[PDB]
């Protein structure tokens, strides 16, 4: 037998006997005995509970197959158990170890030289994923991982371009366009970088609240209440609620992220407290007509520091499926094409 089965977090986890000593992180590390390396193994258990989980499955598995990009997750092995195609029930994805969520990340005092750099890195893979037609719209930071040196990656793709804005849990980073279904460009991730980066910065979620009415109370409130040339591309029905709103000056980004929040007393903490906020302002931008692109980000000073044309300005993701996103298939279809994919 190839495989052995073990008890994790709860959950069984039967893998290839090259795998060891399996830890809780459905996601757990291992050491790897055939690479001599630590690993990250993720199950798929319930890819055919329906369409969407197996559409989502089969697009995780194209995607991180063909997509080689620093700042990504990348595959380094998948496999089933199971072995014809009628048995066929679970699928593990095997990955690079990273040492710690962005999330625990975020909790640490502010220091201008990481957080210049994890935005940059984030950039860089949103950049390379933009190429591609991959416009993510949940960018999270539980989503996003770390290893002890501040390298990053991303770990997930976001919905097919057929899911629009729609996503049927955190929803504290999904932009004003998508909350409210106005559609959406490339510089709709740009906000959730905002989210995340203003969280570095509060050690507070910025737009907290049980459900998308709270969120955007929580969004006038400090922002502001959004200009005419903003509620003239909503839908006539959603303007009502949003123009009937308590109007909102917003803060000022200097009272929203005070210089008490950033390091002190030298002329170059007082310079980056500076940038970084100017950035702030910049992403965390409610009409995504007014807010600042990828490449724009790129070059502000506050990233720039550590731009590298041989890390940013990578050749695209060339997808070897040009219907990816929009085919619908049988859930029995669905299966066949997952496992094609696993066994190559
Ligand atoms: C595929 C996947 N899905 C979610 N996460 C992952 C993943 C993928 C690769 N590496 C890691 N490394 C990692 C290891 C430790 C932690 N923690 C530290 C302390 O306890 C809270 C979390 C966090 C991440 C995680
Ligand atoms: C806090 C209030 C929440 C209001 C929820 C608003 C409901 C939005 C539904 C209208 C859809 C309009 N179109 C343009 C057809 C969607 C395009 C596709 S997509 O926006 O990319 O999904
Ligand atoms: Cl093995």
């Amino acid at each position: 037998n190839q495989f052995y089965s073990v008890e994790v977090g709860d959950s069984t986890f039967t893998v290839l006997k090259r795998y060891q000593n399996l830890k809780p992180i459905i996601v757990c590390a291992a050491y790897d005995a055939v690479l001599d390396r630590n690993v990250a193994i993720k199950k798929l258990s319930r890819p055919f509970q329906n369409q969407t989980h197996a559409k989502r499955a089969y697009r995780e598995l194209v995607l991180m197959k063909c997509v080689n990009h620093k700042n990504i997750i990348s595959l380094l092995n998948v496999f089933t158990p199971q072995k014809t195609l009628e048995e066929f029930q679970d699928v593990y994805l095997v990955m690079e170890l990273m040492d710690a969520n962005l999330c625990q990340v975020i909790q640490m005092e502010l220091d201008h030289e990481r957080m210049s750099y994890l935005l940059y890195q984030m950039l860089c893979g949103i950049k390379h994923l933009h190429s591609a037609g991959i416009i993510h719209r949940d960018l999270k930071p539980s989503n996003i991982v770390v290893k002890s040196d501040c390298t990053l990656k991303i770990l997930d793709f976001g919905l097919a371009r057929t899911a629009g804005t729609s996503f049927m849990v955190t929803r504290y980073y999904r932009a004003p366009e998508v909350i409210l279904g106005m559609g959406y460009k490339e510089n709709v991730d740009i906000w959730s970088v905002g989210c995340i980066m203003g969280e570095m910065v509060r050690h507070k979620i910025l737009f907290p609240g049980r459900d998308y009415i709270d969120q955007w109370n929580k969004v006038i409130e400090q922002l502001g209440t959004p200009c005419p040339e903003f509620m003239k591309k909503l839908q006539p029905t959603v303007r009502n609620y949003v123009e009937n709103r308590p109007k909102y000056a917003g803060l000022t980004f200097p009272k929203l992220f005070p210089d008490s929040l950033f390091p002190a007393d030298s002329e170059h903490n007082k310079l980056k407290a500076s940038q970084a906020r100017d950035l702030l302002s910049k992403m965390l931008v409610i009409d995504p007509a007014k807010r600042i692109s990828v490449d724009d980000a790129l070059q502000h000073p506050y990233i720039n520091v550590w731009y590298d044309p041989a890390e940013v300005e990578a050749p695209p993701p060339q997808i070897y499926d040009k219907q990816l996103d929009e085919r619908e298939h049988t859930i029995e279809e669905w299966k066949e094409l997952i496992y094609k994919e696993v066994m190559n």
